[PDB]
């Protein structure tokens, strides 16, 4: 068979973030990760030699990473968690009445329900997917694309679209 | 597409033990491996946040590996071995006569033909499966399991189940 | 020359904490790392074989790793951050009048003046010192220990101790 | 399901050369990678108890490593590459004009149009398919071979042949 | 002890070139290196709470790799090769009379004897010492710099200077 | 200062051995490891551009690890052990009676007290400072040789030698 896929990696393609998970009858307390970017592209070998330049894949996802790089991950989607903007901070208060307060500009909101790392891979595959361009991919007869993000180097999602 | 992936892979998930391969007209010499075990299941992010939670992942494998660690292992159904036990040893005989004697309670006695990483991984992933409980699976709509079993840092085997 | 060293490293001696830097004149935002700890010690080849058997080590890294792991590392000694403590919740006031607000319980309290890599390091290494029982070390006639503490797989600090 | 896959990867499978892309209005400048290739295939735990003995697959993969190793890589089916021999080098003239020289024994003459990972890949894999020799691995029942060949520890291409 | 050291290091910190090793009675065909560098430099915990800042060490060792990135590396100090210009084109004749020619452009001509990882060391170590600032270093008690130039994964060098 | 260092290490650099650990009091079962054996010379950049050539610190440690490789390592020294050569047997016989008996074939015979990794690095580095010749080390001014034998990747013994 005919189609070829290529692949980056490295602990450069990173961003470090504090977060906590809470979902229904669970939270924990608050603590942090270095999460690492990999990412997978299959397609063909095209007249230029590549399925497509690595330069590009490495400057995408490094575009992708530096927006999350060093903040409180929010999941604003989030079932169990309720948000609140007291003067220059976002207040969050758990099920459990708990409460934390951090500077707004401390947090990233990110259209997720969870801060685990499979729902955060599926909003980096998004934001990949926009930030490569859809039609630069079906031009080169790419037709998938898969991330992996480790939490650390024990532990890793893998998520994935066909196009 | 929606399924997603976790895995998770350490140093940690170890078993260090003596064997040696016999197939027909073939034995070597007794020696021994740190062999490393990592663990992939294909599901969805269900409500929690998860495919499943690496935690009981990370559980369920170190307790397979602390089984196994510390052992010459010994393939109960090979069909060059003949197998005595007198007093407290397992006496192995191979086809060329040769002898090998251990305390029983140094052997590890799988239901495998060869000792061989494919035939150690496959013992692998039936107990996992069994550990981490079938229905739980279905219930979180896990379809498919795959374990890594490396013998070293440069060869491994990969065997999986579609459940 | 006659003295030996003795080393253990893995991705399990880690702990997943928040933090932030804070000095005279610079806040940073918070996040967070895994913090990855290796410990050696050098000594001498005894009588039973070892310098010191890596189960100790192990088992030493590993309680203190698992104290930090999951929290806001709190710097007490910080010039540049004044703590309150009200209700359930410790406040911390910067420099430039920011303010955080942590349940009591998110956060390990270290008497550091800055969350850094360096004097996280130094925190272990006394722990780690006291842990494994300084007249052990002096029985066995080891005489240096060293830790590194990596915040990541790319930056890492390393401190030691002559006993 | 049945079928199983083993693997091989190590530092030691590498070949280390110079090379230099050029493509229709593209060219950079000479340069070199540590170019490392590992090599799967998917088959069935046989009689013997292997999908394929490991020893084969490394002795393959090294074969071919060695015969690469230590070249400028010339892709004599380039479109933008004129190749002429002049005593003992080869001339290679560029579209913008520029040329190389190097003595012919410094260059290995690979059938590809560009020494682009993805080609080189491409070369290895039909070369290791004619190493271990296609009958052998149908008696086997070896059915899928797939290798990667990284450029650098941060970028690779996979190419793959079902048989 | 009070001293402490900072190490960064990282796949990102490379340059891929091309060289050969020639000296008396010796010369090897042209091939290339991804060339790798980890930075160690030892002081102790200033008021800041470092030794020095990771993205100074981080932002030093890129600057320098990436003026060599993407070259043949030429020793313009060698004994036993001649450089000649001819037109846009850089000519080496060798002792046994053997002739490469490249654009000048495609050369980095650095002051050393010979292209080997030693001596490319010592040129960075050089290089590095002088982008950090011998005064900033100074000020900061940092008495010890070491770099690692790895040519693959398998063999490195190791400089150092006292200051 | 001018004094450099070369080292070489790769997961080729092994010996898959089986052994037990035993000694006054104490013995466990028969297990086994992957050793892994890296070298590290301190030496100076002579007139050829080396410490020394990273071809011969190869060549001279997979030799070493050639001989071990594939065998029960055996302890001659030890205070704990009786053995005895039972037809094509060796026979060991431990403080608690236990009993092995294995094909002489099988055994390596090491001059050490116990199978530790302090202690069978400590042989390897003897023997390595054998095959490299000591005087050939004088002449290049080869003054401290080190060696790291890993027993699994998470564990390892340093031992050196200053000649
Ligand atoms: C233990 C800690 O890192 C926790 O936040 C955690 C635990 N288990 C998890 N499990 C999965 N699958 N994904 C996660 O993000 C995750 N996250
Ligand atoms: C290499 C050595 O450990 C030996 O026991 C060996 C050789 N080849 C093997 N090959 C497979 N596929 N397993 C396994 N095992
Ligand atoms: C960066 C350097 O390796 C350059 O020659 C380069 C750049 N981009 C590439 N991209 C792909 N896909 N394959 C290559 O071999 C390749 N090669
Ligand atoms: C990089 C980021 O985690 C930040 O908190 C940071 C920056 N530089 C640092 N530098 C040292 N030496 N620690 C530490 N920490
Ligand atoms: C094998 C290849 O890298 C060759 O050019 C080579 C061989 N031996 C070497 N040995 C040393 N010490 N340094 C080198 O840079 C070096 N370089
Ligand atoms: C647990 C097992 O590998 C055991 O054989 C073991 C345990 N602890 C050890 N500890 C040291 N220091 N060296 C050893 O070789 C060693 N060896
Ligand atoms: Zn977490
Ligand atoms: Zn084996
Ligand atoms: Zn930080
Ligand atoms: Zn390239
Ligand atoms: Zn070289
Ligand atoms: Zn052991």
């Amino acid at each position: 068979n005919s189609s070829a896929e290529v692949s980056v990696e490295s602990p450069s393609f990173s961003f470090n973030c504090a977060h906590f998970i809470a979902y229904n009858g669970f939270r924990e307390t608050l603590h942090g990760h270095n999460y690492n970017v990999s990412l997978k592209v299959r397609g063909y070998v095209r007249d230029d030699g590549y399925v497509i330049d690595f330069s590009i894949l490495k400057e995408k996802v490094k575009k992708v990473c530096n927006k999350l790089d060093h903040h409180f991950i929010l999941p604003i989607y989030s079932d169990v968690l309720k948000f609140e903007n007291v003067k220059n901070n976002i207040k969050i208060i758990c099920e459990d009445n708990s409460e934390y307060s951090f500077p707004e500009r401390d947090c990233i909101k990110l259209p997720i329900k969870h801060s685990s790392t499979e729902e955060i891979g599926q909003y980096i595959l998004n934001q990949l997917i926009e930030e490569m361009d859809v039609s630069l991919l079906k031009s080169r007869h790419i037709h998938y694309i898969e991330i992996s993000v480790s939490e650390s180097p024990t532990q890793k999602a893998i998520v994935h679209k066909y196009i």
